[PDB]
């Protein structure tokens, strides 16, 4: 997160750490046993660390525990980044509490304005690489599809959205991936992409999460 805050140990409860050796990407657990990241977060190998801040030491409350099939969207293209979410089923249930609990599915999609929250461990700064140990957050608005559409001519699906702001500074960057974009209490995106990180007209943009309710809820449920 570029321009963010230190959240505070375990105050985004439903912050999850994919990892293979190392903090790849984030994810939102949306019940006990089923988190929702990005397609591009891909990968076999994949541990969940849930109840985690600092990802680098083991201060309690984590929960470790291997996905059993990550389950990409079948019609995920990987040069558009349309349609980019996974849900990835964990091998046994986690125990939540107040340190990790899930977060809900919006039931309708939200507003341009909308004031929400991002999180995430990746990249902290625009120009070179500084990863943080414990998790960062940042409030961001969502864009009007309009000013998405004039900063990526030709690339924004209705699968997507804009959040961030314009001035530049503030935004999510490399390793943020598959993490929560959260407003009004509902997951509404996923962290998904943008061209570099927190420059001046070029949002970041992120998965529609209330386009695929219906999928996700089918999927487990057949799962
Ligand atoms: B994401 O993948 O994090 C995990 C990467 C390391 O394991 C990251 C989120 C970036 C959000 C920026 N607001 N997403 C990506 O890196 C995706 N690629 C891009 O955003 C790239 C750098 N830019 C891009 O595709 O657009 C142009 C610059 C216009 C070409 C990618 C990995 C899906
Ligand atoms: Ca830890």
């Amino acid at each position: 997160i570029v321009g963010g805050y230190t959240c505070g140990a375990n105050t985004v409860p439903y912050q999850v750490s994919l990892n293979s050796g190392y903090h790849f990407c984030g994810g939102s657990l949306i019940n006990s046993q089923w988190v929702v990241s990005a397609a591009h977060c891909y990968k076999s190998g994949i541990q969940v660390r849930l109840g985690e801040d600092n990802i680098n030491v083991v201060e309690g409350n984590e929960q470790f525990i291997s996905a059993s099939k990550s389950i990409v969207h079948p019609s995920y293209n990987s040069n558009t980044l349309n349609n980019d979410i996974m849900l990835i089923k964990l091998k046994s249930a986690a125990s939540l509490n107040s340190r990790v609990a899930s977060i809900s599915l919006p039931t309708s999609c939200a507003s341009a304005g909308t004031q929400c929250l991002i999180s995430g461990w990746g990249n902290t700064k625009s120009s070179g690489t500084s990863y943080p140990d414990v998790l960062k957050c940042l409030k961001a608005p969502i864009l009007s599809d309009s000013s998405c559409k004039s900063a990526y001519p030709g690339q924004i699906t209705s699968n997507m959205f804009c959040a961030g702001y314009l001035e530049g500074g503030k935004d999510s960057c490399q390793g943020d991936s598959g993490g929560p974009v959260v407003c009004s209490g509902k997951l509404q995106g996923i962290v998904s992409w943008g061209s570099g990180c927190a420059q001046k007209n070029k949002p970041g943009v992120y998965t529609k999460v209330c386009n695929y309710v219906s999928w996700i809820k089918q999927t487990i449920a057949s799962n």
